[PDB]
């Protein structure tokens, strides 16, 4: 019915990202090629968007309209779960959607899901229970029935990793003193969930009762870990005697039982089954937090060292892993592996949680030890036929996490980066770790946009080397594929903009915004491999100037 003018007009519409207001003028024309546009699955946001949901006549065509497009993707369904759906036929139709994910990309979704419970209706789940472009770079850069709970706790029932992990995010909503403080009916509600939770696995079958008894396993470990924690960060005199008293109490077993228990799901990693922590080489860090490195032995003879912080919100942590996660997950789909350290994080409280230990090196004593990089490289890791005298595989390994680092920490807007919070594997895995300033707050000001360090640079062999071409080559073709996932993943920071969150709780209603203009979509691809190869190419001069 449209001619090719306002078809071109509906593909620009249809193409704006999820944050995007339509003006009244395309709002209009969305409505009236409505049923043009049920042939495309991508069509039907933008169509949702143009409803005024408070005029009965609207909505009722509004739902004819819904029953008949092309269904529509499951990342788009995240859109549909936001505050900004109320409607009891629209939310219900994003779980259905939703729920063709398969688990995989389920759990990758599940922290902002357990977020879009509070947009939810409450009574429901109560009654559920039983109470620009630079011309020399041209050549060079060529381009590459239910609603969500009785839904989540269904998929968890059937899956022990989903389980584990909707227990410990609704513990931590039920723990959060400021939702009850603030939101008491947004408190009850995810004790309500809980209720449920535990109301459906007890109702299962053997090993659904069991899951039951295992999240009550990890609850009990954990609570006691916590009075541990107390005990040590409590105790009299310095740090020795507080290592002392963490190994004794530890290793008294009969009045603690964190030394030597049946197997548990470990709550970071519950594919992980632990036997209990080793008493002698746990220790605090120096700390004033006085956070603890726990080693676990695992089900397979292993040791999966942790960090247990009590005393400490984990929870922008918590988003930042899980993002970063989600980031190299979608890479990884586009066959791009960058060599990233997603290392795990999970609350267990408000105040407590764990974090894997990644075995590496700050790069600060790297360089007090070695140098340089490339000196730490070429002590654990020499190759005399390769870059540098440096093996080819902990180079390459090296350029990529790199190139990916740049660009995730540029996205996330993450700062206060100094050579401590910059780690070094000796198989040439950089990473970060301590996100405590995210979406452009620095400790200093005018923190630059890109997160880069001489160190780096000299670690790949300085500016005019191969290697820094390629990283260069990797972060505006990384730079490139996150964009392609823009729409996801300002879906789900946008879940997050209730969430008690430091960073995001500043300006809750600026929150998507400084991620989404860190991706510039007002840009085409070409334009945007320009754009980044700005940004580094920028970063770089003023790093030696
Ligand atoms: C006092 C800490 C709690 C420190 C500060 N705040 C953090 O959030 C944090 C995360 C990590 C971390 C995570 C994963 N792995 C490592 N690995 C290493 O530290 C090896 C170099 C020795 C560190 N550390 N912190
Ligand atoms: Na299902
Ligand atoms: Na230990
Ligand atoms: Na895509």
């Amino acid at each position: 019915k449209p001619n090719a003018a306002t078809r071109d007009q509906l593909n620009i519409i249809v193409s704006y990202p999820p944050t995007k207001q339509l003006t009244y003028e395309e709002q209009d024309l969305v409505w009236k090629f409505r049923y043009y546009l049920t042939n495309q699955e991508k069509a039907l946001t933008k169509f949702l968007k143009c409803v005024n949901w408070d005029l009965p006549q609207e909505a009722k065509q509004a739902l004819e309209l819904l029953g008949k497009w092309k269904p529509m993707d499951v990342e788009d369904s995240l859109e549909l779960l936001s505050s900004h759906y109320t409607n009891p036929t629209v939310r219900r139709y994003a779980v259905a959607r939703l729920r063709q994910a398969d688990d995989e990309d389920l759990l990758m979704y599940l922290l902002q899901l357990v977020q879009a419970l509070k947009y939810e209706n409450f009574d429901d789940i109560k009654n559920g229970l039983e109470p620009e472009i630079d011309s020399s770079q041209i050549i060079t850069s060529p381009l590459p029935e239910q609603d969500l709970c009785t839904f989540l706790i269904s998929r968890a029932c059937k899956n022990s990793t989903l389980a584990n992990y909707l227990y410990w995010y609704v513990i931590v909503e039920c723990e959060d003193q400021d939702t009850q403080q603030r939101d008491p009916k947004t408190h009850e509600m995810y004790l309500n969930v809980m209720r449920r939770f535990s109301q459906a696995l007890l109702k299962g079958d053997k090993s659904v009762r069991v899951m039951r008894s295992l999240l009550a396993a990890q609850q009990t470990f954990v609570d006691r870990l916590v009075h541990l924690m107390k005990a040590v960060q409590r105790e009299s005199g310095n740090r020795k005697k507080k290592n002392e008293r963490l190994q004794a109490l530890l290793g008294d077993n009969e009045k603690m039982n964190l030394s030597d228990v049946e197997l548990i799901p470990l709550p970071l990693e519950p594919q992980v089954k632990i036997r209990g922590i080793i008493p002698e080489t746990a220790t605090l860090f120096k700390s004033a937090l006085m956070p603890a490195q726990l080693f676990f032995k695992t089900e397979d003879g292993g040791k999966y060292p942790v960090i247990f912080k009590h005393g400490d919100d984990l929870r922008q942590d918590q988003l930042i892993l899980q993002i970063i996660s989600l980031m190299d997950k979608l890479l990884r789909k586009e066959n791009l592996d960058l060599k990233l350290t997603p290392y795990k994080v999970l609350a267990t409280s408000t105040k407590h949680g764990f974090m894997q230990f990644i075995q590496s090196v700050p790069v600060a004593e790297v360089l007090d030890t070695e140098g340089s990089i490339q000196n730490f490289f070429r002590k654990y890791a020499p190759s005399e036929n390769g870059p540098n005298g440096i093996s080819a595989e902990v180079m390459d390994t090296y350029v990529k996490s790199c190139a990916g680092y740049c660009v995730i920490t540029y996205i996330l807007g993450v700062g206060d980066r100094h050579l401590d919070n910059l780690l070094l594997t000796k198989t040439g895995k950089l990473f970060h770790i301590d996100f405590g300033y995210i979406l452009g707050r620095d400790p200093k000001p005018l923190p630059p946009p890109m997160k880069l360090n001489k160190e780096m640079v000299e670690g790949m062999g300085g500016t005019q080397s191969e290697q820094y071409q390629e990283f260069r080559k990797q972060c505006y073709t990384a730079f490139l594929h996150l964009r392609r996932y823009s729409n996801l993943i300002l879906n789900l920071f946008s879940l997050m903009v209730d969430a008690n969150i430091p960073d995001i709780a500043l300006e809750p209603d600026k929150t998507v915004k400084k991620v989404q203009d860190k991706f510039r979509l007002d840009l085409s691809d070409e334009e945007a491999v320009h754009y980044m190869q700005s940004l580094i190419d920028e970063s770089v001069h003023a790093l030696f100037a």
